């Protein structure tokens, strides 16, 4: 079978096809605020998404995805713990089957209903494929979702989710603004980690936003109606596609706030 989140192909199995699964820099991790430490050396985080330009949304059988045009520095990430410019290439959503779970990272063991990931690559490598092969090739912004008031920025995509219900489906979508996913505050935690899905490469500088954004019950439920399976196959809801917290292995989690 292909890796996934089921009993026979889930996170606990990954290590057999990807030994790195048991690495020293694996993600996600639980953010222990008693341990996380404020770092003065961190510069202001710069999230320039004004020129952002989305291309399409798609169901790859692993999570809801949206691809961006990364040919130019239209939507980039700089500052914070980053050296240079990191270009936004894609974003995906880790969702739970229940409100009390779904987020990959946890804060003092607390899980959120979901977690969005905005992936950027170090332009110093000229290509996303080459960046993932480097320790500092990726910068992923993590954003926690909790239920409550509806997130205006999510409604547009939420209304067309049926067009990418099953694996392998995709739909053009040029108006997905990642700016509309950001919380008010940009306070965050950083730490060296990896991709949270195979190949689990440890090429990521994680920037997890402290403040979660709100999404309505209805928006969450629409996201939970997506399928892991393909068309014609037995329905398997795309829920609980999150990897649990991995060992911190003495890595240091830095806070951008006092
Ligand atoms: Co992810």
């Amino acid at each position: 079978h292909h890796w996934g989140y089921g009993k026979h192909n889930g996170p606990e199995h990954w290590h057999k096809d990807f030994p790195i699964a048991k690495g020293e820099r694996q993600s996600p991790v639980d953010i222990d605020t008693h341990t996380a430490k404020y770092d003065p050396s961190l510069k202001p985080l710069s999230v320039s998404y004004d020129q952002a330009t989305s291309l399409r949304i798609l169901n790859n059988g692993h999570a809801f995805n949206v691809e961006f045009d990364d040919s130019q520095d239209k939507a980039v990430l700089k500052g914070g713990p980053l050296d240079g410019t990191y270009r936004l290439i894609q974003s995906h959503l880790h969702m739970g089957s229940l409100d009390g779970q779904g987020s990959e990272h946890t804060v003092d063991k607390k899980k959120y209903a979901a977690e969005l990931h905005l992936v950027h690559w170090n332009t110093k490598y000229g290509d996303f494929g080459k960046a993932v092969q480097q320790p500092d090739g990726l910068a992923v912004l993590g954003i926690f979702l909790k239920v409550g008031s509806a997130k205006p920025g999510l409604q547009k995509v939420v209304d067309v989710l049926d067009s990418i219900k099953t694996k392998g489906k995709s739909a053009d979508f040029t108006n997905f603004d990642p700016r509309g996913l950001l919380p008010e505050s940009l306070d965050y935690w950083t730490y060296p980690g990896s991709l949270t899905t195979p190949p689990l490469l440890e090429c990521v500088t994680w920037i997890v936003l402290k403040e979660p954004i709100s999404v309505s019950s209805e928006q969450v439920l629409k996201f939970r109606k997506l399928n892991f399976n393909g068309e014609g196959e037995p329905e398997e809801l795309m829920v609980d596609n999150w990897r649990p917290a991995q060992p911190l292995k003495n890595r240091q989690i830095k806070a951008s706030f006092k």
